[PDB]
């Protein structure tokens, strides 16, 4: 028989092959950094110095033949293509008429962006996240933000994945006009210019390739030479651990919505839809697409953009077009893909899209039932309430009244139920609506007792400015605080108030607050009670479930209350 092949490990890239080529140690345009191949090119060098070399070789993976070719004397290179990622025991055999001899088996890795070559991720979850047996029909969603791996120090292996059905990854930008990104400060707009170099406008890109796929995380077993690293490699390993988890890229958001306003022109929608198909074929751990255009008709970050006439029909066409493209991918892959969108729930946002039309294309609507009041002005109120608070004036709730100056309210006040009823009344199915919970507060300072028109209620006061604080307190920008910050700095373990704060609750609105009467610091947020109320409301109306913004700001209490409030409930999936 021929001499047995001896595999030249170093001549064969130590048997590590990848279907994706990712640029490391540089930041450049997306199409220069990211190259995907439907088949891996496998090249393995072997030698047969002693004896006869034979005529033909065969390559086996886990004892099954996967390739054959000719022997070329004393040194041969087996080259073939392979589609399926994984770890395999490889043997190379040489054959001629006298018989066949085979190399010792050696492990070959073929990396793919489904994580098929990876072991389940090792988790490091705060044990204050408890175990539940929520029915699997109910949505339990959250957003994980790409930048939370820096100062926020919150990584993929910190998420309480057993308690989540859907992780929305915030956020994939669209190349094009993006002046609103300058409001984040820092390198964000410039990093986007770099990512979009050589990329057509209206195509998606990765905003931060360091965080997405270059950074080595030691908890994930990454090495500098590992071919996929970052958050994305951890998300692939997380999908191996929890295969029924849905991980969905969120495109846009408040900061990154400026290109959507140009989707009135179908040519820019076609460019975008094709880029998203490409993106989902490249990053196979993703399960659909979430569109967070804030907002059709304007009212977002870009004060000079928004078309109340034309953006709704653009949004609806976008959904129709995306769903045609996702049906293509389902045909091609045999998988199921979801299409979702997070939306504004003020009456002035909902009036600009005919959701009765759009929702036929969509699996879920993530209703942004938060941010109703905030430090952008000096008017206190409940930022994430279900119902109208005590502080509101007569007629403010339904919009028929007049304000303190005699001026008509223009529409119903910003509460979750005013928005959810407007969507239900036009025929959006309850089982496609997901209700938002906040894992953060918004706040003011200067709300001292002398400013209240009702002494029992600080939401009747007036502020002098935004809440101020440090990042160790969870205050990453003035006026906003992480829930885990409110717990450590204002509530305490017993939830009765520390550091001069007192807790209160508006039982009509279903909304908690903490208030320090000395400093006038007042923070509106969601807590165990108000999230239980949201779960109960979701069970009562047959909503699909709950989601939250943003997971890194919870200490487990808010996700636990999301589950607790849904106990017993089931829903018909869309
Ligand atoms: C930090 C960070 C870090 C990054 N690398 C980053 C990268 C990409 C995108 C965002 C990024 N972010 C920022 C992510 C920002 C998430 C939250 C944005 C919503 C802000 C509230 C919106 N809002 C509402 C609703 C109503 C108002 N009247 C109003 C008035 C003034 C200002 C805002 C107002």
């Amino acid at each position: 028989a021929p001499t047995a092949p001896s595999i030249d490990m170093y001549g064969s890239n130590n048997l590590q092959f990848s279907k994706i080529e990712l640029a490391m140690e540089t930041t450049s345009g997306y199409n220069d950094m990211v190259k995907y191949h439907e088949l891996a090119k496998i090249k393995v060098k072997f030698n047969q110095w002693s004896g006869t070399s034979g005529d033909t070789y065969n390559v086996y993976f886990d004892g099954v033949k996967v390739a054959t070719g000719a022997i070329t004397g004393s040194q041969t290179t087996a080259s073939f293509e392979y589609g399926q990622g994984g770890l395999y025991q490889m043997e190379i055999e040489a054959c001629d008429a006298t018989g066949c001899s085979k190399s010792a088996p050696v492990e070959i890795t073929i990396a793919d962006t489904d994580g098929s070559h990876l072991k389940p991720l090792t988790m490091n979850v705060d044990p204050n996240n408890k175990s539940y047996n929520t029915d699997p029909s109910i949505v339990m969603g959250t957003y994980f933000v790409e930048w939370g791996i820096y100062g926020r120090d919150y990584t993929v292996d910190n998420m309480p994945v057993d308690n989540l059905t859907h992780i929305l990854y915030g956020f994939i930008p669209i190349c094009g006009p993006n002046e609103s990104v300058k409001s984040v400060g820092g390198n964000s707009f410039n990093a986007l210019q770099t990512a979009c170099r050589g990329v057509n406008d209206y195509e998606v890109v990765i905003h931060d390739p360091w965080a997405a796929y270059q950074k080595s995380f030691p908890q994930a077993g990454h090495e500098y030479s590992t071919p996929i690293k970052g958050n994305y490699a951890m998300l692939m390993a997380l999908k191996q651990r929890n295969p029924d988890l849905k991980i969905i890229p969120s495109i846009g958001g408040w900061t990154l919505s400026d290109p959507f306003y140009d989707f009135v022109d179908k040519k820019n929608r076609d460019t975008f839809v094709a880029s998203v198909k490409k993106f989902l074929k490249t990053w196979k751990f993703y399960d659909g697409v979430d569109i967070d255009w804030e907002f059709p008709g304007g009212g977002g970050a870009a004060a000079d953009k928004g078309d109340p006439v034309n953006d709704g029909p653009a949004y609806i066409a976008l959904m129709r077009e995306l769903r045609v493209m996702l049906d293509e991918l389902e045909a091609e892959t045999g998988r199921t893909y979801e299409l979702t969108s997070a939306i504004g729930v003020g009456y002035d946002k909902i009036e600009d899209v005919d959701y009765a039309d759009a929702v036929q294309y969509m699996d879920y609507i993530f209703a942004m039932t938060y941010d109703f009041y905030g430090g952008w002005n000096n008017v206190p109120g409940h930022q994430t309430a279900l119902y109208c608070g005590s502080f509101m004036r007569p007629g403010q709730c339904d919009g028929g009244g007049v304000d303190e100056n005699g001026e008509p309210y223009k529409g119903p006040a910003y509460t979750a139920d005013n928005g959810i009823q407007l969507l239900l009344a036009q025929g959006v199915p309850a089982n496609k609506l997901v209700l938002g919970t906040a894992m953060y507060g918004r706040g003011w300072e200067g709300v001292t007792p002398d400013t209240l028109t009702d002494p029992n209620d600080p939401m009747t006061g007036t502020a002098t400015g935004k809440l101020k604080g440090s990042t160790a307190q969870g205050v990453w920008e003035d006026g906003v605080i992480d829930y885990k910050g409110i717990k450590s700095f204002m509530l305490g373990a017993n939830n009765t108030g520390i550091n001069g704060f007192e807790y209160g609750y508006d039982a009509q609105a279903e909304a908690p607050w903490v208030w320090n009467r000395s400093t006038g610091e007042l923070i509106t947020f969601d807590d165990h009670r108000s999230v239980l109320a949201k779960g109960n409301y979701a069970k009562s109306l047959g909503l699909a479930g709950l989601f939250s913004w943003e997971i890194d700001a919870d200490n487990g209490d808010i996700l636990n209350a999301m589950h607790e409030g849904m106990a017993g409930g089931v829903v018909t999936p869309p």
